[PDB]
């Protein structure tokens, strides 16, 4: 509970500083991710989205992109992950 | 000059000032000046220009608009004035 909240106060602090700065776009990515692609804040920033996210591909199914919430936010397996 | 020397100083303190806060349009107005309609600013962004400025009104046929310099900075007293 402790790491959770220290977190999750981390990053809305990184959220609040991204917003006193007039700066547009925030691309918070943690240390675990490593943005391979050379296009990927060229490409994802197109779409003019609202949080657009980026598929993250890994050794098995495991990846950045949920596909639905069953009850109390345990994954679902949906019929199109 | 030195009184110049100093305006202009403070004038490339404040342009510089406004590019370190990543911001976009920058209005300098002059203490004796008044802005007699509210809406100026937004006609003015809505010009889609690098530089602009808005025709204040005198007593005189004295402007902020300058029709021309004839050989270094000497008022030319273009017709279209």
């Amino acid at each position: 509970d402790s790491r959770y909240e220290h977190v999750m106060k981390l990053r809305q602090a990184a959220l609040k500083s991204a917003r006193d700065m007039w700066a547009d776009y925030i691309l918070f990515v943690d240390a675990d991710n490593l943005i391979l692609n050379p296009d990927t804040l060229s490409l994802l920033i197109a779409e003019n989205k609202t949080v657009v996210a980026p598929m993250l591909d890994s050794r098995a199914a495991y990846s950045n992109f949920w596909c639905g919430m069953t009850s109390q936010g345990y994954y679902k397996r949906t019929p199109a992950y």
